[PDB]
């Protein structure tokens, strides 16, 4: 067990092992309470989090756990990973708080489309890293439903990694069947969210800024057209359904004249992801063998995770439980290799 140090960095306390140095906040909040700090084992900056309230109430421990559990199945270039967790509690009595340490990302694509324009070749080189983390996420059926610039990041090598800062309006990017709440959804919500990030990466503007639900949904309907009786039949909400049928038809527009001077190639697979019908919208592991991605596409090189154990997602248990469980996961962690 190694020696801990305490300092106060900017209204939070924060007590981590002497290995971690020149703790410096960052984001001013966007992130949570994140530090990058000298990782004097590797040599690296490294990210460390100190989890708010992560016992607070039986969903904030729910919520610590469901992290944890995440991170520490995480384990692939184009997926944030866990370096390491800790707690400076001796004992599952004194348990109180939780830090996760990940490796430091450069900047949020966000922050790249926001101050750059991206060419082709890059668009391609991103689009292709994040489906790449897709695969590997959907393939441990874990469905990741807040896909946006803000919770991707890239290094000054391009080299991205999907994350979720949690808590840009998440919005912008949803898929249309899981707009109105219902539970007929896939992991192609996903395809959906990068569809919307590939357009904006693209021309440099948000594809779909609705102001709320219904005005996203109709900036998608008026790109994608109404739905047919096709996949009306699909649509077991009454209320949807009204709603959805109770608006003068649109045409699909030929997405060629939308996304005009684009590669052709990025219309085509932006075409396969922005489907309304989620049965027949591409999945990750089909888009790495689109066209589009010939240059960086490999069979071979594209792994699939091992399975993860969501059966706890289905569980009503006492913090007390969370905590418990959380613990376990603490103690039970094993380093990735330096
Ligand atoms: N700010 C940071 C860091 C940093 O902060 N590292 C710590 C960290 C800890 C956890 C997570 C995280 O993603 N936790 C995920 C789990 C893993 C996911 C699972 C789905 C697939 C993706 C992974 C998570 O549960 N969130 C909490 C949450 C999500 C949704 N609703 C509510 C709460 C991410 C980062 C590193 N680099 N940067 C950086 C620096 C400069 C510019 C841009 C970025």
């Amino acid at each position: 067990r190694p020696t801990f140090y305490r300092q106060e960095l900017n209204k939070t306390i924060w007590e981590v092992p002497e290995r971690y140095q020149n703790l410096s906040p960052v984001g001013s909040g966007a992130y949570g309470s994140v530090c990058a700090a000298f990782d004097t084992k590797t040599g690296h900056r490294v990210a460390v989090k100190k989890l708010s309230r992560p016992f607070q109430s039986i969903i904030h421990a729910k919520r610590t756990y469901r992290e944890l559990r995440l991170l520490k199945h995480m384990k692939h270039e184009n997926v944030i990973g866990l370096l390491d967790v800790f707690t400076p509690a001796r004992s599952l009595e004194e348990f109180n708080d939780v830090y996760l340490v990940t490796h430091l990302m450069g900047a949020d694509l966000n922050n790249i489309v926001k101050c750059q324009k991206l060419t082709d070749d890059h668009v391609q080189f991103l689009i292709y890293q994040i489906l790449r983390g897709l695969k590997y996420i959907h393939s441990a059926d874990i469905i990741h439903r807040d896909l946006k610039p803000s919770n991707l990041a890239v290094n000054e090598d391009c080299e991205l990694k999907i994350l979720d800062f949690g808590l840009v309006a998440t919005r912008w990017y949803r898929a249309p069947e899981i707009m109105l709440n219902w539970m007929h959804y896939n992991q192609t919500v996903d395809i959906w969210s990068v569809g919307c990030i590939m357009a904006e990466l693209l021309t440099g503007r948000t594809l779909f800024p609705g102001t709320d639900h219904i005005d996203q949904l109709k900036l998608i309907l008026r790109l994608v057209g109404t739905p047919g009786a096709e996949l009306l039949k699909k649509i077991s909400s009454e209320s949807a359904r009204n709603y959805i049928q109770s608006l003068a038809q649109m045409p699909k527009m030929n997405f060629a004249n939308v996304f005009i001077g684009a590669n052709p190639l990025a219309v085509d697979l932006l075409e396969k992801m922005l489907v309304l019908d989620s049965d027949k919208r591409i999945t990750a592991a089909q888009a790495l063998a689109h066209a589009y991605f010939a240059q960086y596409h490999d069979p071979d090189d594209e792994p699939v995770a091992d399975p993860y154990d969501q059966s706890f997602e289905s569980r009503d248990l006492l913090i007390d439980e969370w905590k418990s469980l959380t613990y376990d996961e603490v103690i039970s962690f094993v380093p990735p290799p330096l």
